[PDB]
This record gives structure tokens, sequence and C-alpha cells, in this order.
């Protein structure tokens, strides 16, 4: 992929997060506390899941960033629409507004109803993300792996502003601290 030249600055917006979550002071990194994080809650924020948004609406344009999942066991990462239900239980589907891939038990899939199977022979430890409003694509690289494509999801129904989409996932193994990061441009 030659992506990279669209490159934008993302950063983390708090009102958004789960109260667990702990976002860096550079709004660059989250992970999970160990306990409820001391805020208030809102209706912003995700209350099931470990999740949280970027701060940035995209409706138009070509947008790439690139996520660190180094040492983690379970992660979500893409995006969705900003009207995406907070509250309650929820699948990852296109039909319920995320366009996403993750890991889960060794396994990495597509966020899909149902889920696909993906085919990854070195396990990233960054993650590309190329959003191509106009044509209706997302696209997922493995930056570990020389930029190799992961998954395209095409003829996407977008149907409103999108926001990054990020969950760090729960840390029952005592394997699963690590954040997620944002990595420089
Ligand atoms: C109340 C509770 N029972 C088990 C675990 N937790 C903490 C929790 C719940 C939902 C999301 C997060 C995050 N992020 C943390």
């Amino acid at each position: 992929h030659h992506h990279h030249h669209h490159m934008v600055h993302i950063t983390l917006d708090r009102n958004t997060a789960n109260s667990w979550l702990i976002i860096s002071k550079d709004r660059r990194q989250v992970r999970m506390g160990d306990t409820h994080q001391n805020v208030s809650d809102n209706k912003e924020r995700f209350s099931n899941y470990p999740m949280v948004l970027g701060a940035q609406r995209f409706s138009s344009g070509k947008m790439y960033w690139e996520v660190d999942v180094t040492q983690k066991e379970a992660w979500d990462l893409g995006v969705c629409r900003d009207s995406v239900q907070r509250k309650g239980q929820f699948s990852l589907s296109p039909e319920n507004g995320f366009w996403t891939i993750w890991l889960w038990q060794d396994s990495y899939e597509a966020g899909t109803s149902p889920q696909t199977t993906l085919h990854i022979q070195v396990p990233p430890c960054q993650i590309g993300i190329f959003v191509d409003y106009e044509a209706g694509v997302v696209s997922f690289y493995n930056i570990t792996d020389h930029g190799s494509l992961i998954y395209t999801f095409s003829e996407c129904v977008f149907a409103g502003p999108l926001r990054p989409f990020f969950n760090v996932g729960f840390n029952y193994s005592g394997g699963n601290a690590a954040p997620l990061k944002l990595c420089p441009l």
C-alpha cells in the first residue's frame, strides 16, 4: 500500500471512554485500569466494554493511521458511525455501524456478521487503518509484514460521520494489560 501520505493525527476522546480506561496526557495511548478511574458517567461512555473513540470525525476524503498492539492478547480496531449504541450489549458488525478487526484467543477475525477468519502469517505489532469515505472502503494493513493487506470491507454504508474505534480488551488473564498506542507519522 502507498496510503501513508493520507496520514491523519488521531487523538482519543476521554469523554467516550469506558470509566476503567486510562488515556495518556497526549491522548495517543489508552490502557485498561485495575479499577474505576474516578470520572463521572455520561451518555457518550461505552458502558459494557473497554472501548473509546478518536476525537476526529470524518465525512469525506481518505484517512490513514497506525496503532501499536505489541504484547496484547485481545483488542478490536477500526472505525464506527458517530451514532453507534454506547450502553448495553451489542455485536461489532456493519449493520450496527462498525467496520473492525480483532484478536481473540490466538485468532484474528473481521467483524462481519457472522465473523470472517483472517489469514495472517506474521502476528502484527502495528496495524494500519485506511478509510476511503467516497469509495466506501475500510482496509487493514500489517505494518510488521511490509504493509501486507489483512482485510478490506467494500461497499460500506457508512450512513454518517465516522470515528476511529478502539477496544483495549479485558484483562482477566493478567496477560492483556499493555496499551493501544497511536504511532507517530
Ligand atoms: C463491572 C465489572 N464487572 C466485571 C468487570 N467489571 C469492570 C468493567 C466492566 C465493563 C467494562 C469495563 C471496561 N473497560 C470494565
